């Protein structure tokens, strides 16, 4: 049967029965974008289509949502670079690419953020990309070491951006609250209206802190979990499993170890407790995580080693399935 070739990097959104892959890049360039991967949680089964229209190119990092069966795909980095740009795939009724004119100031051209969804508005936070080319409102700090061996320097922000799909404008909250650190390779979850963030890669740290933007007041908290956190990381996937728990899963830390972890961060009891599963031989960063109707975590792709080595790098095609429910 038909078998989607390893990546990281690449894009999963799920509709709880069915999960959709796109892009990413491996060792041994960029997987081929016009395709369409369709994973079906209840058969284990895989299904390629080729997408027409604007198809976006070729991108690791990019940032996608799937909202009634729609995809809709921002940033991420391409062999030119980054960018700003926003599609949406109707996967509903041959499969076309539209991109959108958006209204507004878009965000800085970045990859590696997440995503909240809340209503009519994707909410974006973070990542890593370009100087902006306003004064957005939030703060970039440059990484030093994009200074010396590219040609356009890179760095990351704190930025919120809202996009509103009842016009297609992009516009930016006013929150209030202390904002997290800016940062790329976090991992972002919604559960009701607050937005969680953990993690991330800031300057010389792979991060464990843990806050959420309250979605409908737009005021900042950090939450400070007691007794054992989960060693700080970038990289590892944050999904959630109930209306009160957020799942966990791998990423890589601060001395560069591949992380085979898993923990479920209890909402109503500020706490982390530690998960049991049967992949700890099988690390994972960059690895994307959806969460299925049938209470299971899937995970696909990723690396299971240091992928910044990249003549060594294990990209993955495994599906890991966590049973969490
Ligand atoms: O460092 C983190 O945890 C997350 N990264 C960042 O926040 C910014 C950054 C700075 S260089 C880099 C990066 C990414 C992927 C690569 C894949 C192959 C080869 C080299 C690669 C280099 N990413």
């Amino acid at each position: 049967l038909a078998c989607p070739a390893e990546r990281s990097g690449h894009v999963a959104v799920s509709d709880g029965r069915h999960m959709f892959v796109w892009g990413g890049y491996k060792s041994n360039f960029y997987l081929p974008r016009e395709e369409l991967w369709i994973y079906n949680m209840e058969t284990g089964r895989w299904k390629k289509i080729n997408t027409e229209g604007d198809v976006p190119p070729s991108m690791s990092g990019s940032c996608a949502v799937c909202v009634d069966r729609v995809l809709y795909l921002f940033g991420g980095h391409h062999s030119r670079g980054n960018t700003n740009k926003f599609y949406m795939l109707d996967s509903r009724s041959v499969l076309q690419w539209e991109r959108i004119d958006c209204q507004g100031i878009p965000p800085s051209s970045k990859d590696k953020l997440g995503v909240w969804v809340y209503k009519n508005k994707l909410i974006f936070f973070g990542g890593y990309g370009y100087l902006p080319e306003d004064k957005v409102l939030g703060t970039f700090e440059f990484d030093e070491t994009s200074f010396w061996n590219s040609s356009h320097p890179r760095g990351w922000n704190d930025h919120v951006h809202i996009l509103d799909t009842e016009t297609f404008t992009w516009s930016q909250p006013i929150t209030t609250g202390k904002a997290p650190s800016p940062r790329a390779a976090h991992a972002c979850a919604t559960v009701g209206n607050r937005g969680f963030v953990f993690g991330g890669r800031y300057r010389d740290a792979r991060m464990n802190d843990l806050h959420y933007l309250n979605l409908d007041t737009w005021e900042w908290n950090e939450l400070i979990p007691q007794g054992i956190c989960p060693v700080g990381r970038s990289w590892h996937s944050l999904t959630p499993v109930s209306s009160d728990h957020l799942f966990l899963f791998g990423g890589f830390t601060t001395d560069k170890q591949p992380l085979s972890d898993a923990w479920t961060y209890c909402i109503s009891k500020n706490e982390w407790i530690q998960f049991n599963h049967p992949y700890t031989e099988k690390p994972r960063l960059w690895h994307t995580a959806c969460a299925s109707d049938e209470g299971e975590v899937i995970v696909f792709g990723g690396c299971a080693n240091n992928l910044l080595v990249h003549h060594r790098a294990a990209h993955s095609n495994e599906i890991l399935i966590f049973s969490v429910q």
